[PDB]
């Protein structure tokens, strides 16, 4: 049903119009604390901004901004933190977000240099020996191991809260290889990235929200989890054709502007979700 429906917009070429129409019908909502002229330099995209409704919140005494959404799926019964790449003067704020917030799982979509460009900070260490110490949030961050595969690296980190000397394993799934321009031809590895997240546990209610991130953590942020709530939707509801995935993506923008960038990321996530749920 879905899988026809996609044939005939892919038939008719009308992908443009409606991601078009998406963008016509997104919620607006302020955003005025992420346009404080005191939080100009933990914005990597000054058009890309958390709702103040939305924003996560950082608990420590000092500015609490940090450009991070919590998406709250109610049908779906799941949550995610969309955030973007952090900069690095915001590396710390990121980690004091993922130890307050309870994170388990970071989701990274996105290599640190693409074409040539920077797109995010080396916000986690490369190198065992060379752990990472963040002065402001107080917290120590660990290389334990990784398991780099041809697609996509699985880092076991180990974060540790220095005022405390509690410690937690977080797991990094870094998907490293979304093609330089456009989509993936296939939905294949996306796909099998997205059950190597589900499998960790990571998404589960256990803990807090998974963190996901790629730039500005809009775009292939935006399909991650699109894709993996309509899949959901597809497991819960009795006639799962009737999962409308233009109405699933203009809920999630109620919580974060943008969530697809291009009629292509559009396409994909379709693409994602039909495939998908044939498992
Ligand atoms: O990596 C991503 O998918 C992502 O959200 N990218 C985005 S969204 C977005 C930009 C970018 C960028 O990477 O330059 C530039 C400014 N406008 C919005
Ligand atoms: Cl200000
Ligand atoms: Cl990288
Ligand atoms: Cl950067
Ligand atoms: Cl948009």
């Amino acid at each position: 049903e879905m899988e026809k429906e996609f044939e005939q917009i892919d038939k008719s070429g009308s992908w443009a119009a409606i991601y078009q129409d998406i963008r016509h019908e997104a919620s607006d909502f302020p955003c005025r604390v992420a346009k404080l002229p005191k939080n100009k330099n933990r914005n990597r995209y000054r058009d890309v901004s958390p709702f103040d409704h939305s924003r996560i919140k950082l608990h420590q005494e000092d500015n609490d901004y940090i450009n991070a959404s919590l998406i709250k799926m109610e049908e779906a019964q799941r949550s995610y933190i969309l955030t973007q790449g952090p900069l690095p003067n915001t590396c710390g704020h990121f980690w004091e977000m993922v130890w307050e917030q309870k994170s388990r799982g970071v989701v990274m979509l996105n290599r640190v240099m693409e074409k040539g460009s920077l797109k995010c900070a080396q916000y986690w260490p490369q190198k065992e020996e060379k752990e990472m110490i963040f002065e402001d949030t107080n917290l120590k961050l660990t290389l334990i191991s990784e398991d780099i595969k041809s697609y996509y690296t699985v880092r076991q980190l180990e974060l540790e809260n220095l005022t405390t000397q509690e410690t937690r394993e977080i797991l990094h799934f870094h998907y490293t290889t979304w093609p330089d321009f456009g989509v993936p031809e296939s939905p294949a590895s996306f796909l099998n990235f997205l059950f190597k997240v589900r499998e960790s546990g990571s998404l589960s209610g256990e803990h807090g929200p998974v963190v996901v991130h790629c730039s500005a953590g809009i775009g292939r942020s935006g399909t991650f989890c699109l894709a993996d709530t309509c899949l959901l939707l597809m497991d819960k509801r009795k006639d799962p054709s009737s999962v409308d995935i233009k109405k699933v993506l203009l809920e999630m923008r109620k919580f974060r502007m943008g969530l697809i960038q291009t009629a292509d990321q559009l396409r994909f996530s379709y693409l994602a979700v039909i495939e998908g749920a044939k498992f």
